[PDB]
């Protein structure tokens, strides 16, 4: 009857970071959903993380849970980590503190000093303890974020840290609306993911569970979509929030209404 | 531009309390909205609280923020504390960890040992440091919770602790839908709140701000409705979540649907 949870940001330097975060002066209020407040991380901040995941930006599930990579992209990422024998020893930060508002917002503000400097303080803080053995970026903007970090003074020390850029987990669904094209692109993505795993496996010297590498097939199997663990969520969050069924969506009759609303629906079967 | 936040539950004894909370074995799954997870407290857990508030049960705003007293009842309670000069030195705990399901009243399970025992652990932890100088209960079930605490072995020590039972903050709106009856019931409520203030004022010897007692009139004035402070909310929560405008509602075509869904709408004016 013992359930774990993420206590959060009480320790330094994370406490000062979360109390002094960038707002509209760095993140444009039209081009970013700053109205939901920042979402900072997911995973270990106690120094026990072995893998750093760099994602892009949060969406509506993250906005409720208050931790990043908690939707479909998150369960695919968890499963990626599982293939390396990593079940809890990771830490995750995003390129952006806030959701990008718009189709291909870019990359339009990736060069904002206020944005990059604050993100670099987080890199600095999570890499600080010196236990991270591998870095994985999800998508191009994350890949650029990591490379820009390496060119900074504090980042110079991490040029030799094992690193893989991999295709963004939801890329197949965003590349086409057609089912057949989604499947074809998924096969392509997983082939590239297999190569990344092969390069990273020998550098993850301290896995949580010693594991022999089992490659992805052409489609995701159910076992490779792994629920986010309780230890990652704030105290008291119900188990279905870290389950396998979608439960939040933006809702509105037009663009402006839709920007203002999230609807949360408990999956069927939880309530008796 | 530092914004404060509640780091939460990382310190003992709270860490073990939040990791070992009661579920369906103590709170009946039909009579309690256990599907949303427990909401534990609001305010100081570092020992600096001077007033303990005992509330009844959480609703939909609390369900999103993950702290108690966050809606209309909370802002009325904040204003009550403000009149005693208490701006941040309070701690609030609920009679029930979960929302009561059904107007029937969760008085049906008020003596269930699983519920009472766990709540007493929270009483013991918050009263432990010995800095609480006054206790206020909101409504009848809360009053019975404090009285049940006093009858237990550990609670015996607090029979001399200054204590006032006051009428639940949202009693006027729950007693009638007629505008004129609400105003009349509000006038009765505020007379009883004024009596409580008079009894508590000389007993709150450590206000955050020394304040001369200004009694309520017959209705709430806007200055007597006080926004929840940033220090009470998890890191990153946007300011409108602790503003003066309602922003969450239960929504569904029928009872079963309504039980499963919360809709969040950002107040107008936050998004440019």
């Amino acid at each position: 009857m013992l359930t774990e949870f993420d206590a959060g940001y009480g320790e330094q330097p994370f406490r000062d970071l979360c109390a002094n975060y960038p707002g509209a002066e760095a993140y444009d209020p039209h081009d970013f959903r700053i109205e939901w407040g920042p979402i900072f991380h997911r995973g270990r901040l106690d120094g026990s993380a072995r893998v750093l995941i760099v994602g892009q930006d949060p969406a509506q599930h993250e906005t409720i849970v208050r931790r990043i990579l908690v939707g479909t992209a998150g369960r695919r990422t968890q499963g990626f980590l599982a293939k390396l024998g990593i079940v809890q020893s990771y830490v995750m930060v995003n390129t952006f503190l806030y959701s990008v508002y718009g189709q291909s917002g870019g990359s339009k503000h990736k060069n904002e000093p206020g944005i990059v400097d604050y993100r670099n303080k987080w890199f600095k803080a999570v890499l600080g303890p010196g236990n991270i053995e591998a870095v994985v970026s999800l998508g191009g903007l994350a890949d650029e974020a990591w490379k820009a970090w390496l060119k900074s003074s504090d980042g110079a020390a991490y040029k030799t840290l094992a690193y893989q850029h991999i295709t963004h987990p939801t890329w197949p669904e965003s590349s086409a609306h057609d089912s057949a094209t989604q499947a074809a692109n998924t096969k392509i993505m997983l082939a590239k993911w297999n190569a990344a795993l092969a390069a990273l496996a020998p550098e993850v010297k301290h896995p949580d569970v010693p594991t022999t590498l089992v490659p992805y097939g052409d489609a995701f199997k159910p076992s490779e979509l792994v629920d986010i663990i309780a230890k990652d969520l704030p105290a008291g969050l119900p188990a279905w929030m870290r389950g396998d069924t979608p439960w939040a969506v933006r809702q509105g009759v037009d663009a402006a209404a839709k920007r203002r609303t999230i609807m949360i629906t408990i999956p069927d079967g939880v309530i008796p």
